[PDB]
């Protein structure tokens, strides 16, 4: 299994760089697995490196809202959370953020 | 203080109807403020009926899962949660849904 | 025959307004039909009225680099076109836009 | 100058492979400058290979519509035309294409 984020800025057209992004598994709440920051590139390439994984739900929650503080920009996401379910843990998982103040896209990349 | 929340199924470019959708607020996590399910046009108007709210952060959850289940369609996402703040708590906020099986978008409609 | 278009300007969570677009038919290219200009709320619900009309291709292009630039902001799009069919001619056709500066979505709305 | 395009097939969560796409440059209307055809990965990584370029108006358009046909699927679009600016010629510029039926996104990848 391995689970890769990228953030994408709409507004400047460059990926969004030192965007701090937490990966939890559902278990019988919530638990976090790892948490990583967007590099330059505004990847993290493994968020979970890769390694053998159980099957079920996960969630990543990108700080958005703290990213767009640090530049003086409103938003209306205080972070945005994606839920996700992985049933083949043998593949790479790609969950990029197109990112804008008010309005955002998220998808298998795959 | 309005609430809407509507979904656009991506794979037929008509509303997604029965959708299960549950409003929360955060508090000292998260609680219910109501839990409600889109019509026919994929609308739920008031979601959250027009009252005075108190600001911060609140988050609505599209049991999307169940929804794709129902047709027998597989996806990515077990529901799709929506964080977002509140600081003008005058407004009507839309915060519609455009789904497909392995992607979404989501905005201020406002 | 109803065509409507609207723009969410993603950067702000309010419609767009003063937005030129120009709907178009393909025909034995591209010819105008009409050419509307969003209001307040970022809309032109008729644009194209309720009239009977011909199946077959058409063309909205919304002038949204017009629109940037008269807020002295940047814009990776020069113009956006947005290319549908219709076959059936009967129905209301929502086709609308949600408007970043280096990237966007549309959809049939329906 | 470097152009590239990748389509993200949204129903399946995959890469959109075999999509024909057509490369254009505004002129004193537009003129192909290549076309090419998306892989198994769904991408086409050199549109334009690596040369110099002179600013200006630029088109890609995705067939998208003999896509959907030859899968036995109804669709919106006829085919998707993205219109972009080039000011930088010296950049590598991704132009991806997140692909529901009914439904699109397209953004500087970058």
């Amino acid at each position: 299994m391995i689970l890769s984020v990228h953030i994408l800025d709409q507004q400047t057209g460059k990926p969004a760089p030192g965007v701090e992004v937490v990966l939890e598994q559902k278990k019988d709440g919530w638990t976090q697995l790892n948490t990583g920051h967007t590099d330059q590139d505004g990847r993290i390439k493994a968020l979970w490196p890769e390694k053998a994984a159980a099957p079920g739900d996960y969630r990543v929650i990108f700080k958005t809202g703290q990213y767009f503080e640090s530049k003086k920009l409103d938003t209306f996401f205080p972070e945005i959370p994606v839920e996700f379910h992985i049933s083949k843990t043998n593949e790479h998982y790609h969950v990029p953020l197109l990112l804008s103040q008010y309005g955002y896209s998220t998808y298998r990349g795959s």
